[PDB]
C-alpha cells in the first residue's frame, strides 16, 4: 500500500516513471486502486526518475496552464500509452502503444519529504 498522502512529485514518479516497459494491466492496477477507479489513459516514461528530474534544470517554457515552470526533454524517450478498453473497476483492462517522443514536464521546488533537488517534476504537461 502506498501511504495516505503522497507529494505531487512522488505521485508523478508512481504514475509516470517506469524505465523498463511492463504490462499495462499490471502497471495500472496500483494507480487505479489508489484512485478507486479505472484511469482512462496513462503515459509511462521509460526513463529513470533521475534522468527525468534532470530535465527540470533545462530552459523553462510555458505550460498548457500558461504557467512558466515547464521544461522540455533534450531528447526523445521511449514511452508507452495505456488506454482503457474495458471493464469496470477494479477489473480494468488496457491496450498498449509504444511511442518515441519528446516530453514536457512541469517542475516545482521539492517539498520537505521529496528528494532535495533544486526542482522536481510534478506533472506530465505534454508529449510531442
Amino acid at each position: 500500500m502506498w501511504p495516505k498522502r503522497l507529494t505531487k512529485a512522488h505521485w508523478f514518479e508512481i504514475q509516470h516513471i517506469q524505465p523498463s516497459p511492463l504490462q499495462c494491466n499490471r502497471a495500472m492496477s496500483g494507480i487505479n486502486n489508489y484512485t478507486q477507479h479505472c484511469k482512462h489513459q496513462n503515459t509511462f516514461l521509460h526513463d529513470s526518475f533521475q534522468n527525468v528530474a534532470a530535465v527540470c534544470d533545462l530552459l523553462s517554457i510555458v505550460c498548457k496552464n500558461r504557467r512558466h515552470n515547464c521544461h522540455q526533454s533534450s531528447k526523445p524517450v521511449n514511452m508507452t500509452d495505456c488506454r482503457l478498453t474495458s471493464g469496470k473497476y477494479p477489473q480494468c483492462r488496457y491496450s498498449a502503444a509504444a511511442q518515441y517522443k519528446f516530453f514536457i514536464v512541469a517542475c516545482d521546488p521539492p517539498q520537505k519529504s521529496d528528494p532535495p533537488y533544486k526542482l522536481v517534476p510534478v506533472h506530465l504537461d505534454s508529449i510531442l
